[PDB]
């Protein structure tokens, strides 16, 4: 089977359309989204015209194998689509109306710079090679792009399944290529962020403070060192909730602050006993007072700098 | 082949059946669990009809090339099922009774708020895209529907494997589609869970409790921070055991609470240190002898509200 | 092709055998385990026996395509089995000898409730499903079936691949089905779990027990705390090398008490000390004495107990 | 079914080039990365060969099957590439215009003994096998070897996808084979190494130096044994970002160097007090005033040359 | 097709050879490792030879399914090798030259006893199934044995690729099948072994031996039991780095009596203690003084010993 010739010097366009039946496994760290869907796609091969009264037909169903259909690929997919068609339907002037049902592991990046409330643009590109025969554009059929209401990615916010109606057209290895942009977006919903990341968090970091209403060198280095031993206790527990990146994450810069407060947290407890050690309790006692205060208001402050910066 | 024509307006009634042989891997992360099934389907095709006298034979059974088979479809499968034909038996009157062996990994929700006595509903929807030339409508024949008494789900009692008998007729993409659903009710089974996870966890928590019988800070610091991190090593360890949700468990809840006693314990030996540091010792022991009685019962009824607010 | 017509009322007879090449990748979580074999049947079709003098042959071979060959299948596989004909060959009186070699990943359930110490049994499941013109029975030709000398399952002792040469015959979907049960018995070889798991978990406790030979409360708490910590620390690590099950198993009951022993121990400390504390140290050093004696001989007793409690 | 017969003794060259459309799953363990791309070959067939006036036609599209295709493999690929056509255009004087879009996982070898400053060359390597009837040799098309814009490897900086033009031509098995070699540059981009990796695994090595300014051997061990298992711990949380390897790595040189700072330490630690629990306690304070420009002077140098003996 | 005829009573031999393309992924749990090579046959079909001249042709390439190629398998496959036929050509006398290109999961036995000094000889067998009209025995072509210099195992020196030319044939299900073992030494090179594993495990295991130049029982503890717990925990971060078996290897060994070692040692930590307690400091001081030299010469032996035991 060959390509429908043109009439004019105009070129062949396919009506695309994807209806996300069920819409799962997002790999954060691989980039990676499974999705099972709908691909629809409809074109005019006038060579399979029949006259309805004639055929005794009005609409005439044919085998993948007996007509020709355009050759459409997908650019970021892992490997090609596990597609199984479903319908393939001639009307009497050619209009070919294509349904098949497919599975593919798509490749869109993501961003965890403001991790958890980060939010996503799924990329599915559509792709079509032209013939050397006759050239051939894409085209959004609005009404034949949709989702299933019922389509779930736990922990996530299904925005909107959109398309940019706009193929941009191409040229590739000495021929013209139509790529189309359906765009899934999402938004995160991660509620027990507080309860199972910060708030036990912040508790480790406050038991370390109590260093300051403390005296007792002994007590002192027990008290930031077996904290500073359980927040990465607790770091290596909400490894798996947290975004393993090469760049810093919002949540990532919280950490990294933390691990810094127990640094400069030793070097005080350090100095009020060097200066009660070297008799100057006057500036012992003081340093020890003014980290009461300045210790959580330095946080704070550090913590709203640090937040807006990402937002 | 094309579909049966109707005698008069009426749809085509295909009566489903699943019998569950092996149903094993429950992601109790990726919401998944594969099924090893049988799938029968009757419907009447009246050209198919014979006069078992002239034929000499009661039965007669075709391939699947054959004769006209209608295109059942699962909505919330991966990737599309194994399945392969074990039977297909056309009686006199026209009744096909046909039967395939399937297997797919099928996605249906899981809720974990009540772990471990959380109880799921599996969902296995069953479709038929209607053709252009007479509608199709599904219909279960409770007799084809049910479940090996061997099918095994460790940890977990397989209750009922039931059928909504209503399909949800809709429309999709200018189409009718029947939409059956199979539902397989289990209630979870965790034994071991006061032994694995909570006895041994409540033990680290009374270990750090002996603190009000003390009044050493050497000894009351070493104590509350040493089972901290005792406790936050054996949420480490039952790490595999528990549910990894972007919402709050019941069991979620309870070890939150835990980290909260824990801070509010460092705050009281911090207190009765400072008191006996500021010479005021009265209070001292008044507040160590209070939480003596206050942190036990204060757990307790906590635990009883934080219990009934998920039940 | 159609199956072999009866004499009389009789049905027929498929004599199996399965010989194992290679057994490997047992799954002690999914219960699965990977089979690379021989399936080898044989039945009697006199529509293809011949008169060897005339066709001047011995034996006949044919191609799967050629000849009736029964729908045999597995009941507890994951997905269908990938099987490939090895040989077919016909005597002069239709007795047909087929064989396969095939590999498929079984499900078999596993019991760790003796761990290590536990023995298993592997049930691959035959099944034939009758036809609507003559019913199909099971059997075991015992010369059949076997497992080569190499066939190696690392940590386990292979006893004997055997089976019940009963066929359980019964209803399904209103048809016959004869079912065949093929048991590898299996027993556990694990010569490591001493020094591995129990010796060095000995040994933490013990130290933790050093505390009834001191009187030093800020000593005390050291070394039952640190103690504890270090087995939930070696807990983590032998993690991997232990049943994650649903029910308790022997060396989860075992680890259990380890668990309340430090507990257990921690009040003594504790009592030892508030007995000194409020100026009766008699009972105070009474109860140390005593639990030298104690905590050793109850923890050998309850293991007794424990012990012959599973076996 | 036959390759093209020579006019001369000369060799076939086959015009190759790979266009990257997708490169992922870069496998820093494994030492693999799955790339989906472009194959194009070019070759003069002069059998298929055409008057253009006489055919009609100015360019005839041939079917895999109807003609000669050379058999183009690669060396490192895991499992056979999972190829496809989308085009065979043979011009009027034979010049043959092949095209295949392929998915393979490559087996190319990866360094890490610069981490994570290192840079990769990923090797994939096109072969093919000389026939009985004529040699054939590869080239390299420069205008037909490229990378999509869009390909991403995340944490990377994708460099250039070059082609060494020299394939370098060999003898195996009795038979000359052409070997291509087409390397894609990549050089790492991790960013945030110093925050998450070695600022804060320097500042639990600096505050185990804290115990130079400080005189009680409790405290002091506490310091140095509580840091150490800090060390450890935060190990543990960089395991995943860390390269595991059978040599020494440029960041498991300054691991393995701070593990043995806290080794000198301790021996610091514990002399210290020897020498005060001796009465010698000049030489004692003489010790640890000596560590305090020492431990950091020393650290310092040790990994300057540590960093210019890897660069 | 048929098998080729013997001109008496002889069998048929078929000259077999392996070249190893690209040799990865040994998996050190599963005892697997994935091979993509060269599979070569050479036999004499007498049916197939020819006269140069009058056919016009040295040699005659010929389809897998115009001509009779005999059935060679393998033993320890997990399932079905990858093969793709890349040349078949027969010479004027009938001797055909057979060429393949597989990819399969090979499943030889691995003993780590000696790690990491193990060494392996990797087992890849071929068979062939004799047919019932001539049987087949199998022969090794040195020359086409052999292995790409290319093939890599990181962290593992590839010794020899080799083939035991003696064929064991032997009788299965009634039928002669030739086999043929194809061996790949591999020694193992972990160079980081030291830095990596035991140079830092070495140092916590000292660390604690600095018990015996102090005399505080509540610093000696802490030394001890803390040192202990960083054994643990640097256990758990060596876990990946080490042989996950069911047998004791060398390594395993050593690891085992470190933890012995901090048992030893508490017990002189409680003696030095219970002696000075009990008011007999000679004897104290004595055996503190004595482990000195003991706990380090004692480990020398017992590592000597040891070592020995193995090799
Ligand atoms: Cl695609
Ligand atoms: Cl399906
Ligand atoms: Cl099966
Ligand atoms: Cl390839
Ligand atoms: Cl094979």
């Amino acid at each position: 089977v060959s390509p429908p010739p043109p009439i004019a010097d105009e070129p062949l366009t396919v009506n695309t359309g994807i209806y996300l039946i069920e819409c799962y496994s997002l790999d954060d760290k691989a980039e990676t989204f499974k999705v099972n869907a709908f691909l629809s796609l409809s074109w005019k091969d006038r060579r399979l015209a029949f006259d309805p009264v004639r055929s005794g037909v009005r609409v005439k169903t044919y085998e993948p194998e007996a007509i020709w259909i355009p050759e459409i690929r997908f650019v970021n997919v892992e490997n090609a689509r596990d597609a199984d068609v479903v319908d393939i339907s001639v009307s009497p002037d050619g209009t070919v109306q294509y349904l098949e049902r497919f599975s593919a592991r798509v490749l869109s990046p993501l961003d965890f710079r403001r991790y958890p409330f980060d939010s996503q643009t799924l990329h599915i590109y559509l792709i079509v090679r032209s013939v050397d025969t006759r050239n051939i554009v894409l085209a959004v059929d609005l009404e034949k792009v949709g989702k299933n209401d019922d389509v779930f990615l736990t922990g996530w916010d299904i925005e909107s399944f959109t398309a940019v109606v706009k193929p941009a057209n191409f040229a590739l290895e000495d021929r013209l290529e139509s790529k189309l942009d359906y765009q899934l977006r999402i938004s995160r919903l991660y509620f027990s962020y507080i309860p199972n990341i910060i708030l036990p968090m912040l508790f480790i970091l406050f038991i370390s403070w109590t260093a300051f209403w403390s005296t007792s060198y002994e007590a002192n280095v027990t008290l930031v060192v077996s904290t500073l031993i359980a927040h990465i206790a607790f770091n290596i527990l909400v490894e798996t909730n947290l975004p393993k990146t090469p760049y810093m994450t919002y949540t990532g810069a919280i950490i990294f602050m933390i691990y810094l407060f127990y640094f400069v947290a030793v070097i005080e407890v350090t100095v009020q006993h060097y200066l009660k050690v070297e008799s100057q309790p006057a500036r012992a006692a003081s340093i020890t007072r003014a980290s009461r205060i300045a210790f959580p208001v330095v946080f704070l402050l550090a913590n709203i700098i640090l937040a807006f910066l990402f937002f």
